[PDB]
């Protein structure tokens, strides 16, 4: 267990700021909400502040929530495996490559750290090689998000962690759009961090709309629980 974990015993306010460019379609997203790691619970509202989002909202969920993996519920018996909180408050840098099968890719860079008592995530996203009337730029994905695992492994070399997982977005015709994810996280601070044994994050997400919101937006309720390492 770590000193960073003490920062997460109660409800913590969250800010997310994203600048994106996908095939030259530029956009920004701002998110606000809060996290309660005791319950692995996230409540966030994201708004496209530049007009219409040029990609489907579900394709941004992992990018927008990458940095809030510090709100995962680690069972007590697994708390020595929680890198994310151990890096706080100084934070970490995160990079990911998200490869959409038979389409383009996102590359992201982000920094997550505390700013006072708020957990702040700042993200840059670059997407290239998308098909103009593919499932992403053609907006052919359902507004939903399947439950999934995020497989974590240590990168001791680099004093950090990696994650690998596949997302299966639902296409409106009943098919699936696969998105391969590779994530790397590195501490910003010089203090010690927890380098975990292999384990995963079990994630469940519900996407909705604010009925009074006329801007392009996404309301997200997400639960994230660590598992995979195991008295009666
Ligand atoms: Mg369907």
């Amino acid at each position: 267990a770590s000193k960073g974990e003490e920062l997460f015993t109660g409800v913590v306010p969250i800010l997310v700021e994203l600048d994106g460019d996908v095939n030259g379609h530029k956009f920004s997203v701002s998110g606000e909400g809060e996290g309660d790691a005791t319950y692995g619970k996230l409540t966030l509202k994201f708004i496209c502040t530049t007009g219409k989002l040029p990609v489907p909202w579900p394709t941004l969920v992992t990018t927008l929530t990458f940095g809030v993996q510090c709100f995962s519920r680690y069972p007590d018996h697994m708390k020595q495996h929680d890198f994310f909180k151990s890096a706080m408050p100084e934070g970490y840098v995160q990079e990911a490559t998200i490869s959409f099968k038979d389409d383009g890719n996102y590359k992201t860079r982000a920094e997550v750290k505390f700013e006072g008592d708020t957990l702040v995530n700042r993200i840059e996203l670059k997407g290239i090689d998308f098909k103009e009337d593919g499932n992403i730029l053609g907006h052919k994905l359902e507004y939903n998000y399947n439950s999934h695992n995020v497989y974590i492994t240590a990168d001791k070399q680099k004093n950090g962690i990696k994650a690998n997982f596949k997302i299966r977005h639902n296409i409106e015709d009943g098919s699936v759009q696969l998105a391969d994810h590779y994530q790397q996280n590195t501490p910003i601070g010089d203090g010690p961090v927890l380098l975990p044994d292999n384990h995963y994050l079990s994630t469940q997400s519900a996407l909705s709309k604010d009925p009074n919101e006329k801007r392009d937006h996404m309301v997200l309720l997400e639960f994230v629980t660590a598992a995979g390492i195991t008295l009666y």
